[PDB]
């Protein structure tokens, strides 16, 4: 009997937690591990320390067929310890379930650990506000059972379906906001159902690691001393946080890049609507997937210090390097930021606005959408 651990995430936040799990378990050099993290490359000098370490690409939010070649290397009874993105959990587990069908006598699911993609889970839940949640949960359990028995996916409520894994497997959920599940009264049946199966993402995990494990983790997440030193300057600091669009259309991507530059100018220029003051040093923390939208900022702004886009904002919180003020387009990073550090959050009944309002992240003041800002 052998456990294999799979770490799967096409996004950022689940991967950040899963890389913490790997760090906590890093003394075990031979435990089989399969990494399917789209946004993170494990350094070669770390890979070389481990045996039975494997890598799999994700395509259309699932591990490719290459997963099967890896699993075939382990011919005995295997129990899978699976770490997944909540929003994409149904797709990410699909090929795992297909493999289990083919090898029903030797392959089992030990447990699931699930982590929020980010704001999407909350915006999606907010849209379920008028439904009978208790009834939705019962139907989703039934349809999950059909998926597990047939390998076919058909959910009447794809959103609620993300939360009924306990009906089939031992599970632990790690939520960006546990407050949401208490504050949203319509979700009371879901909070009750989830019972003892969830906790908040633990941003204090890093502080509990050993000095060696702390250094290891920082290497996993792309943090380096140069970035550290940039953020240790003796001057008040403002970090402008970027966003992205998933659209490929050039007109849309160009519009996003232009509007975001205009938004930056509204924070940093004396005549801007959101003017922060002249005494701040300005940094740019671009979206990990901003691409040429990030480039547009660096090419067109001045006196701005880049923080490499691949570095998740939450690492600054972990390392004690948060700035005085943070501002930009609504992002999951705002869910874990001390409220005193928010300058302004800008949006592109709006369900995202509703989520942030429920959580006390934004106040009762009229929300600012970026198309309401004068072109400076
Ligand atoms: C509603 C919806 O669709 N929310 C999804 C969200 O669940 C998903 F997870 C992600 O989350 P998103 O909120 O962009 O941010 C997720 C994480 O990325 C890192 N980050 C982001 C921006 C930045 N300037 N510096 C950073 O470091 C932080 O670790 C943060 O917590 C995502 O793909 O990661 O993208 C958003 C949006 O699709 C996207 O914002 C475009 O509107």
């Amino acid at each position: 009997m052998k456990t294999i651990t799979l770490y799967l995430d096409p996004a950022s936040l689940p991967a950040l937690n899963q890389l913490m799990d790997f760090t906590q378990n890093n003394e075990d050099k031979t435990h089989p591990r399969i990494f399917g993290l789209s946004r993170f490359k494990i350094p070669d000098n770390i890979i070389t320390q481990y045996q039975n370490i494997h890598f799999v690409e994700l395509k259309d939010n699932r591990p490719t067929e290459a997963l099967f070649t890896i699993l075939d290397q382990y011919p005995g009874n295997i129990e899978l310890n699976i770490h997944l993105n909540i929003a994409h959990s149904v797709q990410l587990i699909r090929p795992i379930l297909a493999y289990r069908f083919k090898h029903l006598d030797r392959v089992s699911i030990q447990q699931l650990n699930l982590y929020d993609d980010g704001s999407m889970e909350y915006v999606d839940l907010e849209k379920e506000e008028n439904k009978d949640i208790s009834a939705e949960i019962k139907q989703a359990e039934k349809q999950l059972s059909h998926y597990l028995l047939t390998g076919k996916i058909k959910f009447d409520n794809p959103t609620i379906a993300r939360y009924v894994w306990q009906s089939a497997f031992p599970v632990k959920y790690h939520f960006l906001s546990t407050d949401y599940f208490e504050k949203a009264e319509f979700l009371q049946p879901l909070k009750e159902y989830l019972a003892e199966n969830y906790q908040k993402m633990d941003w204090t995990a890093y502080q509990q690691l050993t000095p060696e494990q702390q250094a290891f983790y920082l290497t996993l997440v792309g943090f380096n001393d140069e970035v550290k030193q940039s953020l240790e300057v003796q001057q008040a600091k403002f970090i402008f946080t970027g966003t992205t669009t998933w659209e490929g259309n050039t007109d849309v991507r160009e519009y996003y890049a232009q509007q975001q530059l205009n938004l930056l100018n509204h924070f940093t220029q004396a005549e801007g609507d959101l003017f922060i003051g002249d005494h701040y040093k300005i940094y740019f923390k671009g979206h990990p997937r901003g691409g040429e939208i990030n480039d547009y900022i660096l090419n067109n702004a001045k006196n701005i210090t880049n923080i490499p886009a691949n570095i998740s904002f939450e690492v600054l919180m972990m390392t004690g390097l948060l700035p005085d003020k943070v501002g930009g387009v609504a992002s999951s990073l705002y869910f874990s930021l001390p409220k005193e550090k928010i300058s302004h959050i800008i949006f592109t009944n709006n369900p995202y606005v509703k989520v942030m309002r429920r959580l006390g992240i934004i106040d009762e003041s009229q929300v600012i959408f970026w198309d309401s800002l004068k072109q400076l």
